[PDB]
């Protein structure tokens, strides 16, 4: 099997099902004692925990579910009928995704969209009923923060206020987005310093607010 499974599976044995506080320490606590993997963590988890209670949002998009760590935290904040969209382009992570979301008994908030979001984005709106997103979380690959961005920007997806927040900006790193949305009129921007999830490596958050045009 693989590490997702191996993680899945830990949480299946060893968290309460329907409790989404006890699968997060299950998944933190694997990944410290057992195998890294690169969920966002507790340290940067509690940043976003304190987001997504400043702004409650209605409706957010998540790039990159991986295992389901971050929907789970974001999920579990939301008020009651508040959604969680969350795209995943690798199918067997798709599965271990729904998976653990079903655990946790989250699966009525998240819908979960196997598939590239430079192909899904455009379909948010026909297809997924979307009208502005309230909230992004950018979490994956570092190369593809601009250009969806930009993507989402160009669909008509962004509104006044919107809040795109942004894993992983020192490490890997993603250059070309944190120059473009500090420099840009239309995002107010706001770095988070933190650690890399299971690490004693600084790495940390971006928040950027859409500003309209
Ligand atoms: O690559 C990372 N994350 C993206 C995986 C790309 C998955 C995708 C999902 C999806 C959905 C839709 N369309 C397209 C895509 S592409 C990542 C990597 C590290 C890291 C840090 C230090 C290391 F030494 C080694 C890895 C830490 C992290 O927190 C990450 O999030
Ligand atoms: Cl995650
Ligand atoms: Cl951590
Ligand atoms: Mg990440």
């Amino acid at each position: 099997d693989t590490k997702e499974q191996r993680i899945l599976r830990y949480v299946q044995q060893n968290a309460k099902p329907g409790d989404p506080q006890s699968v997060l320490e299950a998944i933190d606590t694997y990944c410290t004692q057992k195998e890294w993997a690169m969920n966002v963590g507790d340290a940067k988890g509690q940043i976003m925990d304190a987001v997504i209670r400043e702004y409650s949002p209605s409706l957010v998009l998540e790039l990159g579910a991986y295992c389901g760590y971050s929907a789970v935290r974001m999920a579990r904040l939301l008020q009651p009928g508040a959604r969680l969209l969350t795209m995943e382009i690798n199918p067997d992570c798709a599965a271990i995704t729904q998976q653990m979301l079903n655990f946790a008994g989250l699966q009525d908030k998240v819908t979960i969209l196997n598939g590239a979001s430079q192909d899904l984005i455009p379909q948010l709106k026909k297809k997924y009923d979307v009208d502005t997103l309230d909230m992004v979380f950018l979490d994956h690959w570092k190369d593809r923060y601009l250009p969806d961005t930009l993507l989402l920007e160009k669909c008509g997806l962004l509104r006044k206020g919107t809040v795109l927040l942004a894993d992983n900006v020192i490490v890997p790193g993603t250059p070309d987005f944190l120059a473009y949305v500090r420099g840009s009129s239309s995002f107010e921007c706001t770095h988070y310093s933190s650690y890399l999830e299971y690490m004693k490596v600084v790495d940390g958050l971006e928040k950027a607010i859409y500003q309209g045009p």
